[PDB]
This record gives C-alpha cells, structure tokens and sequence, in this order.
C-alpha cells in the first residue's frame, strides 16, 4: 500500500495510455519511477490547449542525497507527499495545478 497517486514501475507509454482516457480531466496525475534514470521519479501530467488538445508532459523529479526532491532546485521538498501537495495548489512551472488522481 502506497500513495494514492503513486503508480510504481508503469513505463512512459502506459502512463500516456491512462492519463490520455477523454473520462479524465486536464489536471489528472500520476507519480512513477522513471525508465531512463535509475532513481529518479516521474511526474505525468494531463494538459489541454486549442493546437494539440488533450496531451501529457512529463517531468523528471530528482531525489537529494540529503533525502530532498526537486523538480527544480529552486523549490526543494523532504518528501513525494510535500511535493504533491505544493503542486496542487500552485502551477510554478508545470502545465497545470495538480487536480486529479489518475484512477485504478
């Protein structure tokens, strides 16, 4: 049992596949590990604009060996959950605000 949002080892395309589903809104989420950095995590994010409609950006959350997280230096964070919860209330660089869990 892990955070609600948090997905484990589901690759890049399978992330598109559930984020992409037209049920979900612009804002859905999810946290994964990432396939190209060993470590690393990812965060999937659903978006929507007039040229491409719905699609997905990715960013790469990189962990500290202090223990922190950060997507950018900037803004650092001790934990996934701290980092969520900031990004749901403020955009700061990504798409969109954090809105939805991806479901199942």
């Amino acid at each position: 049992m892990a955070e609600e949002w948090y997905f484990g080892k589901i690759t890049r395309r399978e992330s598109e596949r559930l984020l992409l589903n037209p049920e979900n809104p612009r804002g859905t989420f999810l946290v994964r590990e990432s396939e190209t950095t060993k470590g690393a995590y990812c965060l999937s994010v659903s978006d929507f604009d007039n040229a491409k409609g719905l699609n997905v950006k990715h960013y790469k959350i990189r962990k500290l060996d202090s223990g922190g997280f950060y997507i950018w230096s900037r803004t650092q964070f001790s934990s996934l959950q701290q980092l969520v919860a900031y990004y749901s209330k403020h955009a700061d660089g990504l798409c969109h605000r954090l809105t939805n869990v991806c479901p199942t």
